[PDB]
């Protein structure tokens, strides 16, 4: 079975930048609703033994019954699960991560300027990512709950535009919430996937 | 040029069904800017003076750099213009539309749970419908701004789910807010564009 993870750190841990009361709704309703509904999919199946990221990375070969929930539920485990990892209240921009950003898009900025137009023109509910695609680092969007592993790249960052994710601090400026977000990536952890990915 | 519509009743006038703040941000931002939006990308150019339900029912004829604006942002124009004038405070059941909803699915009870249940597995944003396809009532969901009128079906209700139509009062409970709906539906309106369309 799926476990909802505990938060790394405590609910407003992230002031001012998330609110606690966001904290607790966005990781006890939502993402417990995801893994809830993913286990009663998988569990009792084949599947309930594989690595959630084979089956997201796999979903063509998901039983037609199971695959919507695994697509949808499935990705919402396995997507807010990274995320409250990649959060931090000790944020520091620090990693070999970030010397290949540098190489690749000229300065951190520029980085920073293109991921923040895709993450705000990004229409309905979805994410933002930065991934690697046969080695190489770029920055892509999906909607709803969907994941950039089943088109063969790994996400090593993401950031969560869905209006759950900031409505109640923010309301409808969702350019102010990607301004707060760059203040708390844990870019420890996303530089240990980076290594891991390439 | 497009323009923000004002409302028919106060802000506070559907109290407690949609809270006062959620109207003030719904419709003084989020429909604000999907008018600015679209006149930033319409105007100065030949397609200033086309109506939204021509642009909207012909997208494939919309120029590929203008089509997901007129798409998402003259979608959401459309959407929530419809959407302020089917509320009202004085809901009463009542109508042409009202009797032949009954003819047809036996009872107003079962309409509404068509309804409701998808509107709540609507996943992500977007709207569910009541809809009028070659005389015919039938109720279906779309995605974000997305439009029944580009499949050929003419709209005569409309529920948004965006999370931003409830999360500051309702937060995850999206069937709470369905079942508040009810009781502000402006079926006179309803009904007059019923008879407009069969
Ligand atoms: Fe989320
Ligand atoms: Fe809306």
């Amino acid at each position: 079975a799926f476990k909802l993870p505990n938060l790394p750190y405590a609910y407003d841990a992230l002031e001012p930048y998330i609110d606690q009361r966001t904290m607790e709704f966005h990781h006890d309703k939502h993402h417990n609703t995801y893994v809830t509904k993913l286990n009663a999919t998988v569990e009792g199946t084949e599947l309930e033994h594989q690595s959630l990221a084979d089956m997201i990375a796999n979903l063509d070969k998901v039983p037609e019954a199971m695959r919507m929930s695994v697509r949808n539920n499935g990705g919402g485990h396995f997507n807010h699960s990274l995320f409250w990892e990649i959060l931090s209240p000790n944020s520091e921009e620090k990693g070999g991560v970030i010397d290949d950003i540098k190489a690749q898009w000229g300065t951190l900025d520029e980085f920073k300027n293109e991921f923040a137009n895709k993450a705000t023109t990004l229409f309905g509910s979805g994410w933002t990512w930065l991934v690697v695609n046969d080695g190489k680092l770029e920055i892509v969007t999906t909607p709803n709950q969907d994941n950039p592993l089943t088109e063969g790249k790994t996400p090593i960052l993401l950031f969560d535009v869905w209006e759950h994710a900031y409505y109640l601090k923010y309301q409808n400026k969702r350019p102010d919430y990607m301004t707060a977000f760059w203040n708390i990536v844990n870019w420890k952890k996303v530089d240990e996937l980076y290594q891991a990915a390439k």
